């Protein structure tokens, strides 16, 4: 009754790199028209555009609408952004599906977008500062990366999950090296070409087409990996080697009923059989995908062994190992083309990002059942099982 | 089948006034706690918390989650923020309603929360400013009050509507006084008492309890209303006097299934019979609730004259006068207790604000079928039909 | 040799008080015009204007020249600013004297000006801030009041002196109340009228003439002084009450040779007989007036007992007391009309402010020998000896 | 009477180049240490340090004292900063001479230092902006390079001069290419080695020694110069190419009486025979060197033709050409090793920069009589005459 006709995503850019000066809605616009032409559906035929996005400060009114309008979606349609942190990009898609499961809409474009590069610094200033220094706050760190309850970085909560799971620095780096190698191989073997839609970075002094993930490091090695020093805990295990990076990107999916796609002669990349969102202790948020995926499975009624393919977002090596280690699913079907550690973590769009990677892989290998999950700041997690046709 | 067990709202604060230094989430929490108590539900029974919010920069990760946590809702539950501008507060309810209607949740706390006082200035400084002056941007205006396509204020889109609907300065001034006087009377007669849950402005040097909409000016003389000068157009028709204002606040409703409240023995404030959101020409965004209301009525099978009461958000005196004249609903049953012009307009919370006013004035005079509606920047409208039982 | 033909100062404004929005060069222009008028000297005759000023950030190119031009000093004259911290306004007078002594000028206007209220906050943003909070620095605090070697406020140097000289909280408070009561008495008797030139603060809703020192506290009590909390150390003895304030103002002197004043028939306020500047340990900068005053006295050929009047700037009660204790001059001849604790301390203008007060009191009482001296952040003192003609 | 015992300057760094993150006082301390070492004079013998500096915002209290203390000049000596714009570094040397002439000091280190790269952006925020964007002001542009009376850049004053003296774009471009080619030749030949002291930029990942002027363009062509667009007036003649640059550096001279140098057995770089400063119209400030140089020559009792070598600072080709035209000195003796168009223009330092270049070239070629002169924003010139011992 509710399928995903098509999907697509920009490449993931590196912090202050290829998209260092590109507003999120511009990446979003690209993804909106991309899915449109991939589904063979017109813009005027879109109901609503649902775009998760964690860091909008200063981009102007409702970037979801900015995105929709640039993309070519008519004013007659509606649009909005939503925030479940790095669970936004995927939640948005479950949100999109309900709209149609309720009869409120027929066709929805949903995903997420983020320009971590463009996130400004800010200060509350209306009162005036009679005297003394004041703080210009990094909205990226403050609003995206810092736990509002304990005051420390997500990274720290990985330190807590790690310590909790007795996960060694070596096993973490061990996971980190794999992700880079998997992601590297896939990229050079064009396993990303399908899902990536090139983005044209406009420039007075020449234009540049970006159609590849510039954050994947070629020839990652265990040896060079262990040379790095702790990033968060001065005597901790987490490093800029086994932690996800800061990135820019966008991704999305076209949503219509299964009877709707049929008329259009469209062959959907999957059907949503369920999803779930669950809460855990913020100190150890990285564990959230456990209850998340374990509810999704219970709803779809699937068994952890029945899953063919899974994409479990790689915020931190520590939390990934722990997630997999507990759910006990086949390691060789997890992040087949690499994970966020390598591809990047554009928070807002990560949920739609890994979604694409998931779907376009289920197709090229003939996978039927899958699952895409993510952990969330504040102690949450989002799930969704996909059932190819 | 989907009802609003209870609903509460803080008094609307004035700009830099009552809640000048109070974080939106602190405001939200009050509301969340209140709804639970007013219904009789316990915070631990809460599935998810949904809070619209347009201006959260620098408030830290997912202030929605922050609201639920401070309010008592355990780490088990989920929470998120969403953004549909001034329709955020009402949209959120339609969202929460959907979580249940899709059999995804059991109990939802939905509403909006806003601190336009605590909105900061920002700049993107990552790349650095090589040479020359730059602007620190007021997020409240940039992200909340300015059109992203034309670059002018919502006050100018109202100018557009006033000229295209030919509404004179006198006419608009008339509606402004009318809404003010109604606000002045409805308040003194304690008609706002039920909906308002007092907020405790914690102070190191003197604690303060606020439970009265302070933005309402007493004795609104039509004379001084025609003395002010245009605030947007150097010779326009819109002024501070006939335009809505900057305000703080949080407002919300508890949502469960009609069958759910049945067991709890709760006397419902009403059942949601439909809702809708439609886009209109950006330049004239004010005309949003016009097709948004016909849509919701169309869905509900109700005729405009069948309405027993109406809350049309007063963004401006022009858009207001325009919405009524076209929809042709009895002007006597619209904003019986006043409107945004006099009460205040907490962008993200406004949708719930008026929603609350709707449900309590319905119970007081004994209405069965009403409707709340708001216009949304970028050119959209949101509407929802409420049936008491 | 070189005489002071005339002098003038503005009243001293309180922090963000009377001159809250008045650029320093506007205050300076009024004092330049006053010295000229008082001496019967035309602006066209001025060779150079030299104005000490510690915090000119944002005021534009060379405020000394802006003030001179505003006063009608011809484009063919020159002007410059300089900075020896609180010593600036007196050092400028010494530098002006030297222009005449070496034959490079005939007529100099010299003193200082300062708008502590108008000093901005700042940040170096050229290299960009890739990630993480950064401070907006209060230039008043950072460039005016913080020791660059130890990183603590001048107030902390005040505590160092109090500890070293064993100066009790009670002794410091008595000194402070005494300063206030002397300043209040002098103000009431009219003793600041001769020195002050009124300043017209321009305004759309009326101009305001300022001609009284607004910082002086009328009816200051020892009880309220004693109840103040320490402002720089939890276990300290320096407070808001016994420290000087943050203030705006300007002050100057018109100089020329003694022979020149005779040809003009001017009766000068005094002959510059000697000056000196010497360094001390930054940790006890408040002791600077000791070696500087001794050196100046040595250069003049005077004993301490030879002095008839002294202005020793009151940066803090603690240092003012150390200085008086070490020099041993009769306290009854020092700051006889009160000092900076009562009158204010606009940094760059202070040394010329106290020179004004000294000069006009010498004239009033017929004192023959005077000395002005100030302490200087980073460990210096400056002193000047003046003899009546 | 007063001689320059020794001198030194840092290489001049490009805007945001080698010294992008080096506070001016660090450059200053290296040049102070250098003049001491070059003269055989110990830091403990220094009486005062005087350093021109136009842009010290955010550097902390009195950077002049910071430089001196860092170079080991004792706490008992004194130090101060001054500002006569581009004239500062040369004026400080005349001021330092005057300390010795009046018998108030024996040993002075004087010059200037400037970090245009480190100059911050600022805003006055004590009052408090209620609502809306505000400007962060580039202190370098506002306080260093904008005329205070006319509101336009020094570059516009150059256009004013180009029109009044009828200087074609082609003439200004030829001048600029010649400055570069002369500077490139001198650099390659080693003629800046003597004057330059190397500066060590401290880096966590490696110290870098800077001993070459990095702004000098190697192989500058007329074709590329001719292709540049006017930088200040769309129909003007002044460009990035024929204007001086924005730069960082410091430079100084060690001063003492001729009798003192003899006792020490020092062979001085020169005797200071005269100096002068004079004002002109701000609109044509680049002409200041004309009356200043003429006044200095009169004071020296020298004819223009008596000069053997000239350094006339190249603020802009237009003004440098006008200066040369009006004075009529042989252009073959002016800026023989290139000027500021090629070498850079670290404003507060520039006057002592060109003094250094002058002294070492006089020494090498055996020139008896030299003159250094600079133009000054706001309408001023400064010049100094030097004779070999
Ligand atoms: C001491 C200092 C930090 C205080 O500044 P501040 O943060 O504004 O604190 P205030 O000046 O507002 O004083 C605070 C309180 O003490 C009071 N107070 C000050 N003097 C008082 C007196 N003589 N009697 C009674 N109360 C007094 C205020 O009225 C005030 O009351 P409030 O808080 O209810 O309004 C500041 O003035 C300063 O730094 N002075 C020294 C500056 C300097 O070093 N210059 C160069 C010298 S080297
Ligand atoms: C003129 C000025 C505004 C330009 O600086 P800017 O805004 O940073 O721009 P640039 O310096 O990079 O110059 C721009 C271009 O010309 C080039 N250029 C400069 N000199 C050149 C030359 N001699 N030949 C060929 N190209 C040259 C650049 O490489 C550049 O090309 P790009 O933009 O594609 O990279 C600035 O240097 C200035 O204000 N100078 C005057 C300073 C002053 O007034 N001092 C005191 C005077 S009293
Ligand atoms: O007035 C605005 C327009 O109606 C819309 O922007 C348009 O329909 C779409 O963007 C598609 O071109
Ligand atoms: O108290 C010590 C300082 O002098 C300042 O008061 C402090 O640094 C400000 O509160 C913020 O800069
Ligand atoms: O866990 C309970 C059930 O087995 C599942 O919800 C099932 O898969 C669906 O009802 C669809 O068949
Ligand atoms: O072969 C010639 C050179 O490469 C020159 O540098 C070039 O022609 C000019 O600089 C163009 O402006
Ligand atoms: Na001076």
């Amino acid at each position: 009754s509710i399928v995903i006709a098509s999907a697509a995503r920009t490449a993931v850019g590196s912090f202050n790199g290829a998209f260092a000066n590109t507003p999120a809605h511009e990446l979003g616009a690209t993804v909106i028209s991309a899915v449109l032409e991939r589904a063979g559906v017109a813009a005027g035929e879109v109901n609503e555009v649902i775009l998760g996005q964690v860091l909008p400060a200063g981009e102007g009114q409702n970037p979801a609408r900015q995105a929709a309008m640039k993309a070519g979606v008519p004013q007659e349609a509606t649009a909005w952004g939503m925030n479940q942190l790095c669970g936004s990009g995927l939640r948005a898609v479950a949100l999109g599906m309900q709209q149609i499961a309720t009869g409120d809409a027929s066709i929805i474009v949903a995903g997420g977008m983020e320009s971590m590069s463009m996130a400004p610094h800010c200060a509350h200033l209306r009162g005036g500062v009679k005297m003394g220094d004041f703080k210009m706050i990094d909205t990226m760190i403050k609003d995206g990366l810092t736990d509002a309850f304990y005051g420390y970085h997500m990274g720290t909560t990985a330190e807590n999950v790690a310590k909790q799971w007795q996960l060694s620095r070596d096993e973490q780096d061990a996971f980190a090296v794999a992700s880079q190698n998997k992601a590297e191989a896939a990229q050079k073997d064009g396993r990303f070409k399908d899902e990536i839609v090139p983005f044209i970075v406009k420039g007075r002094k020449g234009d540049i087409t970006v159609d590849a993930d510039e954050y994947i490091r070629h020839g990652a090695t265990l040896d060079s990996m262990a040379k790095l020093r702790p990033a968060f805990d001065k005597e901790g295990t987490v490093t800029a080697g086994n932690a996800s990076g800061l990135n820019d990107g966008a991704a999305a999916a076209l949503l219509m009923s299964e009877a709707e796609a049929s008329r259009r002669g469209i062959q959907p990349l999957g059907r949503i059989v369920s999803w779930a969102t669950v809460g855990v202790d913020p100190k150890v948020m990285g564990t959230g995908p456990i209850p998340a995926s374990r509810k999704a499975l219970e709803r779809a009624g699937w068994k952890i062994g029945d899953l063919d393919l899974v994409e479990a977002n790689e915020a931190f090596a520590a939390q990934a190992c722990a997630v997999n280690k507990d759910l006990g699913w086949d390691p060789s079907i997890v992040n087949v083309n690499g994970g966020a550690i390598a591809i990047g973590n554009p928070i807002g769009a990560s949920g739609a990002r890994i979604l694409n990677t998931l779907l376009f892989e289920m197709k090229r290998r003939g996978a039927r059942k899958g699952l895409a999950t993510l952990c969330i700041g504040g102690g949450m997690g989002v799930a969704m099982c996909i059932e190819s046709l």
